């Protein structure tokens, strides 16, 4: 019955901002590692930004490290990603994800849930 509902997605100028948000039902985001996959491409789903179950530990996609911050909100049971500095590359469906462990893996399908996407585009 675990839901992740992303939203925050939609269409925005290179060199603009969008904030994307994850509610999540039949978990909490304090037991878990929350992480942010997006699929840049029809063969690749990329690791994007994790945050790890005690809520100090995170990671960034070499890629983003600088431009995206990703944050949670443990009584509004939410995973944000602030996305700044947008630039065309970072076209993709974006995915939130949870794993049991308190921290993200390397791979969504190895991570116990993951939802259904919200697609951000980028464009000149």
């Amino acid at each position: 019955q675990v839901q992740l509902q992303e939203s925050g997605g939609g269409l925005v100028q290179a060199g603009g901002s969008l904030k994307l948000s994850c509610t999540a039902s039949g978990l909490r985001v304090d037991t878990h590692g929350m992480g942010w996959f997006r699929q840049i491409a029809r063969k690749k789903r990329e690791f994007v930004a994790s945050i790890d179950w005690e809520g100090e530990s995170t990671n960034y996609l070499d890629s983003v490290k600088g431009r995206f911050i990703i944050s949670r909100d443990d009584a509004k049971n939410t995973l944000y990603l602030q996305m700044n500095s947008l630039k065309p590359e970072d076209t993709a469906v974006y995915y939130c994800a949870a794993d049991r462990s308190g921290r993200i893996r390397s791979v969504v399908s190895n991570n116990d849930y993951w939802g259904q996407g919200t697609q951000v585009t980028v464009s000149s």
